[PDB]
């Protein structure tokens, strides 16, 4: 039941992160432009009935609108006062055998 540090080079860890980014852009952040991670610290914890992932993520605003097909490889806005970076911590729970995943808690603060 302990929480261990891990990297993004793990298929499962990546999927959990993608879910956090999607939720950040869809529900938490209200900007017109898409934000993606500048930094990420990850940890995981195995519990009865699933696994929890913990992420400390620093988001940066990109030059892509949230409504355009291609994203992820979107350049970050590099203009003064238009960066709009934010640090968020996410607690994500998944059931590694039922395709179930959800956000348990999160806290964001602009950098």
């Amino acid at each position: 039941g302990g929480i261990h540090a891990t990297d993004l080079n793990d298929k499962s860890v990546q999927r959990a992160l993608d879910f956090a980014i999607s939720e950040y852009n869809k529900v938490i952040n209200k900007d017109e432009y898409y934000s993606r991670p500048l930094q990420v610290m990850a940890a995981y914890q195995q519990i009865v009935g699933g696994v929890n992932y913990y992420f400390n993520v620093k988001f940066g605003r990109t030059t892509c609108t949230k409504s355009q097909p291609n994203l992820d490889n979107c350049p970050f806005n590099d203009q003064p006062k238009l960066k709009e970076e934010e640090f968020c911590s996410f607690q994500i729970n998944e059931v590694p055998w039922e395709d179930k995943i959800s956000i348990l808690n999160y806290k964001c603060r602009k950098v």
